[PDB]
């Protein structure tokens, strides 16, 4: 069982997510 | 069992997501 | 067993998902 | 049992999915 | 058992899925 | 311009879904 | 327009969704 | 323009969702 | 233009969510 | 423009969420 | 009269897990 | 006279996990 | 008279875990 | 006369966990 | 005369942990 | 000699929104 | 000699929003 | 000789917003 | 001879917001 | 001789905000 993985990633400019996990709740009651 | 990723991306402007898991709840009651 | 997978992208301009997973509620009561 | 995948992708301007799993609800009640 | 697959897709401009598996509920009740 | 709509259900042992909206991925590449 | 909807459940064991709304990615690369 | 929604519900044991908005990601790389 | 909504809700054991919207990444790199 | 909304809930035991909003990150790189 | 809708559910009986 | 809608639900039992 | 809505809920019984 | 919503929930029993 | 909402909920018993 | 596959994609021009 | 995948992407021109 | 698989990507040109 | 995977990106240009 | 992976990535350019 062996698992390898390999991320290479050139952002110029960035305003959302680059490898990343968000949570937002912007609920209304 | 072997399981190999290979990843590799190039961004100029980023505004959303890139690699990336995003919640959003957004709901009303 | 054996699993390979190999992604390249490359993007200008990015407003929504790549090699994203992305959930939105918006759910009204 | 051997499974090879290859993904080659160039994008000038995104604004939906590339690569990508959506989950929208949009329900109302 | 042997499986290969190979994806190359070039976009101008995206507004919809490339290689992508959208969900969307939208109903009423 | 009127609707009218109305729901009534009884459930002893819930395992699904029941008036609910349900999105999975499950995907693979 | 008028619109008027009306909800009554009734559950012993719930182990799913009642009225409810949701996404899972679940998704493998 | 008028919505008008009830809602009623009796639960005896939950595991679950009950008028709720729920995501999880679950994803692997 | 007007909007009304009412909820009632009784629970004995909660183990999951009532009118509540989570989320969870449980995602992996 | 007007928007009335009434919660009532009555709970024996909680251990999840109710009339609540969480995040949980739980990701692994 | 009824210029509605009437539903009526009965259960008599336990669930068991 | 009902104009709406009358929803009963009635239960007569135990849940037991 | 009714113009808008009634809901009922009768449970009778005791819940164990 | 009710031209808005009533809800009643009642229920007669005990919780266990 | 109810134009707005009316939420009632009765419990007899107890909780137990 | 080619047992596999190849894949070729040439665009000249310009994309504007 | 190729057994296995070859792709290429060759873009020339720019992109303006 | 290739028994895997090879990716190119050029672009010539510039982004702007 | 490659028995696993070549990656190569090249981009020529800038960036403007 | 590559039995893992090899990632290349070269830009040549400037970003401005």
């Amino acid at each position: 069982t062996q698992r390898l993985a390999n991320f290479l990633v050139h952002s110029g400019n960035n305003f959302g997510a680059i490898l990343s996990s968000t949570n937002v709740g912007s609920n209304t009651y």
